[PDB]
Formats: C-alpha cells, structure tokens, sequence
C-alpha cells in the first residue's frame, strides 16, 4: 500500500520539478523580451548639436540603459543555464533512477505472489485429494456393513481407500511445507524486503527536493549577481543628469556662431548736390 | 544675426526636450509589457498536495516575482507623470514663450525696418530733387550766357532754377532729419533692443535646459525609490528556497497515509480432513 503511495508521491516530486524548470523557462523568455525592447528602444533614440551637455548626458543615459538591459540578458542567460539545462538534465536522471526502484519492488512483488500461485495450487490439490479419499470411505465402508458384499468386494474398496488416504496425506504435507515456505517469504517480505526499496526512493526523493530547493535558489542568485552592475547603471544616469550645465551650453552657443554677428555702423550721408 | 542662431537653437532645446519625453513614453510602455506578461507568468503557474515545503515555496516565490512586477509598474507610472505629463505639459508653455520673445524680437526690426524705408524715400527724393535744380541750372545759364536772349528770357529760366534750388535744399533738411533719426534708432537697436530680447532667450532657455535635467533625472530617481521593495522580493524568494525541507516533508507524507499500510499477517492452515 505505501508503494502505490510512494508510487504517486515520487511522480508528483518530478513534476514539480518540471513545472519549475517550465516556468523558469519561460522566465527566461519573458526577460528576453524585455531587453531586446529596450535595446531597440535605444537603438531608436541614439545619435543616427552634440557639444552641448544636454545632448551629451541623454546619450550617456541612453548608454546606462543599454547596459540595463545587457544585465537583464546575464540573468536570463544563468538561469537558462544553472536552471533550465541542469535542472531538465537532472529531472532525466532521477525519472530513470525512480523508474528502477520500482521495477525492483515489482519483481519483489511477482516474485512473492508466484510464491502463493503455488500455496494455493498446493491447497487445492490436497482439498480434492482429501475429498476422494473421503469419497473412497465411505464406499469401503458400506460394502464392509454389507453381510451380502463378498470379502473380495470389502477388500478391493478398502484398498482404494487406503491408496486414495495415502495420497490425501502426501498432498497435505506439500501443502504444509509450501504453507511453512510461503509465509516466512511474506513475513521477509514486509519486515526487510519492502522497507529496503521504499529507503531508496525515500533518498532519491529526498535528493530530488534538495536539489529542487537548489533550484528555487538560483532564481534569486541570479537577480543578485546583478544587483552592483545595475546600480553602476543608475549612478551613470544619475550623473548624467546632474551634468546638464544650463548655463554654459549658453556659453558654447555665443561662441562657434558669435563670428558672424555683425553690428552695422551708421548709414552715411549722400551728398548729391 | 544671432537673433536667427538663438532661433534655431532654442527650437532645438524644445526638440531634444521632446524626444526625451518621447523615449520616456516608450519606456514607459517597455516597461508596462513586461509587467504584465510577469503577471500573465505567474498567473499561468501559480496554483489553480499543498502541505509539503516543496509546492509551498514555490507559490512563495510566484509571490514574490508577482510583487516584484508591481514594482515595475510603479514605475512605469511614476515616469509617466513625473516626466512625460509634466515634460509635455512645460513643453508647451516653454513653446509659447519661445514664440512671444521672437514675435517682440520680430516687431523691433519691423519698426526700424519701417525707419530705413523712411530714410530710402527721403534720400531719394533729395536725388532726383537735387538733378532737377542742376537741370534748371544749366538752362537758367546758358540763356545767361546767349547774348541773344532776352532779359525775360534769363529772368524766367533764373525764376524756375532758384525755385528748384529751394526745393533741393528743403529736400536735404528732411533726408538729414531722417538720417540722423535713422541713426540713432538702429544704434538703440543693437545695443539695448536687441540685447535684452538676446536676455529673456537666454533666460528662457536656460530654464528649458535646467527643468531638462531634472527630468533626466527622474529617470534614475523613479528606479531608486523601487530598490528597497525589489530587494525585499529577492528576500522573500532565498528564504522560501531555503525553507524547502526535504526530510521533512517525507515524514509528512508517511503520516497522512499510514493509515492504510496493512501488514498481512500469516496465512493460515486449511485443514479439510
């Protein structure tokens, strides 16, 4: 009974296991996505003027955010390797691994269960045998009660008698044995043979959830490993920002085109006459 | 000449302020898609068993990427009021000022403009005001000199010479008046005019250029007031990993299903005799 519980019970474990694996995969998918709109987008905004600040530091944020999404496509491409692969892998091993207990408990099973198809072949073959010598009783003994039998008829019946209880006691004793064999089998059975395997499919569950929990790790490890670049990435925006210098942009302007203010002098005097 | 410079360049600084707004925009909506196919994610494996650590962490962590897509929709709002409502809200204003200084601007060479042609129409008719006379002069002479001629003669081409005489002299006070107010006007115009249109540009664009960088700011400042959550998420997905315990939910599996681990006891004796 607590194989067909454990039966169920070690699958479901690989199935959650897959469901992980699944919906890491497509997490992968979803980050993807999200980087390369973000690159596109930098892509779109990029210089196809810029000696001003406030064109420089847009680009320079335009950079910070294009490496942004160069981390999110790190963390999508760990997890597709430490989760997705490794995992995926490691859910075929354990599939196999559980697929072999099994079929060890089921020998175990058939090989007890053959053990007592031939209890039972032994029961019956001495229950019919019982009955004939029964049959074969009563008959000698109604001819032996018969004055009119003759004693040929007496002694011919009481030999079928005693052949078919001879008979009747040989098979009781293959019965007994096979009874004494059968349950020492079953007794073995339970006490060692049956624990044995259901210790190995508790270790390889067990391993399975470890490794599993490993798993669920590495979904925030990931994020983590991340954590300083990103942050790099912010302060790159934040500067960027802070060196808008208003003020001197103005200085720049009245400078590469002040060449070309001409201030006209007065008009002069035409003197016709 | 650097009236058209700072017209261009102001209508610049409105053009690099609307394309931040529009990369913001598009940020924006970057940043809403993943959000929701992080929502749509989680939904899609979250729980349409659920006593051992293993299912549960797993619903913990969906939790907490649930959660950390919130965050991200945080910020796609906050940027979207912070910076693209607001930028464009001031893009506007700073638009209509813009055009106010230019149309000023353009109303001060008008009027000096309408004062050179001023200038032209006087000096003009001074010239042709000034060959009649010397036409008048030359007939008014050579009847002088023509012994032939008689003093009526003389006297009348004399009359009409010392009228145009006049009439050239008249001429020339008023092409002198309209000189020297011409003068003095355009002078007026490019050292004080002129400068203080320059000034409220500056101004102008100065203030364009400061707001500017305060929202390029808000960029990296919509990203850091969302850090603290984001790493309580992270948090909240290494503990659940962590609290995954294999051994234990072993024991809670032989538990609930104990309860029917029937252990056979021998098989007994048929005896039919």
């Amino acid at each position: 009974g607590q194989f067909e519980v454990l039966e169920r019970h070690t699958q479901w474990g690989l199935d959650l296991l897959d469901r992980y694996v699944k919906f890491v995969k497509e997490r992968t998918e979803v980050e993807q996505a999200y980087a390369k709109q973000l690159r596109s987008l930098v892509k779109k905004y990029l210089p196809k003027e810029s000696k001003f600040s406030q064109q420089q530091s847009f680009v320079q944020i335009l950079q910070e955010v294009n490496d942004f999404a160069g981390q999110r496509e790190l963390v999508a491409e760990n997890l597709s390797v430490r989760v997705c692969l490794e995992l995926t892998k490691y859910s075929q091993e354990m599939k196999q691994e559980r697929k072999m207990h099994f079929q060890e408990g089921r020998r175990a099973q058939q090989q007890l269960e053959n053990g007592f198809k031939q209890l039972e072949n032994s029961k019956r073959k001495f229950e019919r045998d019982c009955r004939e010598a029964e049959k074969a009783a009563q008959t000698a003994e109604r001819l032996d009660q018969d004055i009119n039998a003759t004693k040929a008829d007496v002694e011919k019946a009481k030999q079928q008698a005693h052949l078919r209880s001879h008979m009747a006691e040989e098979s009781k004793n293959e019965y007994a044995a096979q009874l004494q064999r059968f349950n020492r089998d079953q007794a073995h059975f339970y006490f060692s043979q049956m624990p044995q395997i259901f210790d190995k499919l508790q270790d390889m569950d067990e391993r399975r959830a470890t490794r599993l929990g490993a798993g669920y790790g590495l979904l925030s490890e990931a994020e983590l490993e991340v954590v300083p670049i990103i942050a790099k990435c912010l302060e790159g925006m934040k500067v960027a920002a802070n060196a808008v210098d208003p003020k001197n942009d103005s200085h720049v302007l009245i400078e590469l085109h002040k060449s070309g203010f001409a201030r006209p002098g007065d008009v002069e005097f035409e003197d016709f006459s």
